[PDB]
């Protein structure tokens, strides 16, 4: 209980292998993230994933400090992730954005800070800046300079570990090859589930001792207009539903356990007390090789989150094969 | 260095996934055991595996206490395993054997106690009792009764968890189907390596929430007469050597990593300070799907430890398919 399952990252820190997702669609009020994160900690989640752009870090920070102050957990046993939004990729703005997140959290450091998405937009107060014709104002930024600035955040102790999200093979290579590289990314957080299992990019990341962290592992929030409402619903999949019945679990738990067995650190968002608790059952059963092969067979090239609002610049990550 | 990778067992306890093997052939002085377990703890091993029959518990116990007393580690961060030898299967001899191990160790409890080998031999003080012409004297003991005595040792707090070693499918079912079963075995510790990968037994264990723990994962001690001197040397395999070269590791480290990635808890014995430290590097890289498949391909029905001196009784575990 005072113990939990973690993986060693390439900088020597440890990451719990089940993480709590905190993004909620625009219609959901704030008090909701506060209570959900408390419940998550209560249930046994020790890894909590957020971002500046989720507009919840005040509530998330409060939940974590509340659970430390009530004695449920110590700060050392919470692994909190934040992410740098694309209007702060300029290296002059990286540390201020991190300090801005720490101030909202009222925490002294994050355990992990990520580059949220590799397409940069113009700096300023708008998170999606637009021109007088409604066109997104993209910015030309060298992400190797952004990386340098993230490395100095780790040196300052403001982020214990640094990594990336939504990077493809070419963009990881660009960082791993950077002149004067000090710290590799510990992770690449990307969409990953049995309809899009990312085996090629997963193998690339394993070959470089980068951990792949899976978001939308339950099929995503399905929030319009980010996700099309006619994409297939992952947790309705017949093979997952059959395995869940066989195991007396649930399709979600099957989807979660698949990732754990393939060496993926898996996130799961739920703001529902029963499902938050149910998701921790991932550690209570195992899948056989034939079950794991049946789930591998489900891959169908369904990307829920294409984020094509950001397509056009060379750093848009999803037009490459991987 | 206060975190480390563990798996949850079916009784709620946690087992670190790399364990330090302490058996050495007769010719090696027992002082090497004391020194080796101190090095292993110093290198970051938190799981230590021994047995009454290894004749080293006085030394292993002293190593553990020496590292507790020096402030290196706390008792709650060592996972210590002992095993019940076959001269003590009669239920009335199970607790006296556990107490005898605890007195030799000077510990108040083991974290794990296993039935070492399912064939029983005549009770008394010899661990391999022989007749007038040097033949083993076997005994007829109902392992379900043995198991009940094991459950009472767990209830007494003298073993935090209980499990088995060298059990096959049939023998595990015997236990799982016993009327009145209180505690399933948490594990089945068996020979496991790329030449004998146990995929059938491993799948069955995963389906029953039992963790398979691999011994002889580096290809065994190769001690004669227990291991056929003509059997192939695991760590000379060209697939393992090629993956070690690709990874800038060693064939031993590839064999260890393979087990971690298939959900097996792996032991490694070394009494060499350099190799003890090297073996912990298992947490510093990852194998790709392609490399895992290539290692899967090596399976070749080579069992180093046939233990065929115990063949004949029906509980001899290695005749069955799995
Ligand atoms: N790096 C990035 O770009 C990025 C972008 C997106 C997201 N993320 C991170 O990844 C997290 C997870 O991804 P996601 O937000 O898309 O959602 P997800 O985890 O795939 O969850 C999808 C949905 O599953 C439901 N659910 C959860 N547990 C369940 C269970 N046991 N049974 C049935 N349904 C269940 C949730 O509804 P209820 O809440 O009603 O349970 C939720 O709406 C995010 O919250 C965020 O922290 C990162
Ligand atoms: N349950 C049971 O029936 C059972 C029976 C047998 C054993 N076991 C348990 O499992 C343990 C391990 O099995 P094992 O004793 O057969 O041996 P093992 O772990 O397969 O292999 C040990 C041999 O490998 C060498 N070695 C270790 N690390 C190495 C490296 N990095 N590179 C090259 N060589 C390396 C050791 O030599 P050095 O020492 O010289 O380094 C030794 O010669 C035992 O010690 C015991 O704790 C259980
Ligand atoms: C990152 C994000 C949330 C998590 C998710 O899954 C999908 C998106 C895509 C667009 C982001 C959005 C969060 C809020 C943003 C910044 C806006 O206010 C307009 C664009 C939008
Ligand atoms: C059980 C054992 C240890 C670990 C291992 O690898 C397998 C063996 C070989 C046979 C056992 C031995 C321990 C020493 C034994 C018990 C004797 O005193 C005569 C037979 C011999």
């Amino acid at each position: 209980d005072s113990k939990y399952q973690c993986v060693k990252l390439n900088d020597g820190h440890f990451m719990p292998v089940l993480g709590f997702g905190t993004y909620a669609p625009a219609e959901v009020p704030k008090s909701k993230a506060l209570e959900a994160v408390k419940l998550a900690i209560e249930a046994g989640f020790h890894h909590i994933d957020s971002a500046h752009v989720y507009n919840n870090e005040e509530q998330v920070g409060l939940a974590i400090r509340s659970k430390i102050a009530d004695g449920s957990v110590k700060r050392e046993d919470i692994f909190y992730t934040s992410k740098l939004w694309s209007n702060s990729h300029r290296p002059e703005l990286v540390r201020p954005a991190l300090e801005r997140s720490l101030k909202n959290l009222q925490l002294d450091y994050v355990d992990l800070y990520l580059i949220h998405f590799p397409v940069s937009v113009k700096p300023g107060e708008e998170v999606i800046p637009k021109d007088e014709n409604g066109k997104i104002l993209f910015d030309t930024v060298d992400l190797c300079a952004t990386w340098e600035a993230m490395e100095k955040c780790k040196d300052a102790g403001l982020a214990k570990s640094i990594g990336v999200s939504n990077f493809n093979h070419r963009l990881l290579e660009m960082i791993l090859n950077k002149p004067g590289l000090k710290y590799k990314p510990v992770c690449n957080q990307v969409e990953c589930h049995p309809y899009f299992n990312q085996r090629k990019l997963l193998d690339f990341c394993k070959s470089k001792d980068i951990v792949l962290v899976a978001y939308s592992a339950l099929g995503s929030h399905r929030e319009e207009p980010w996700v099309d409402p006619n994409s297939p619903v992952l947790l309705e999949d017949p093979v997952l539903c059959a395995l869940a019945k066989k195991h007396k679990r649930t399709p979600a738990l099957i989807a979660l356990r698949y990732q754990l067995q393939r060496g993926v650190v898996v996130l799961a968002k739920s703001y529902n007390e029963q499902r938050i608790r149910q998701n921790v059952q991932v550690f209570e059963f195992q899948l056989t090789s034939e079950e794991m092969k049946a789930i591998d067979g489900l891959n169908r090239n369904v990307r829920y989150l294409t984020l094509d609002i950001f397509a056009g610049p060379p750093n848009y990550p999803f037009s490459d094969e991987y």
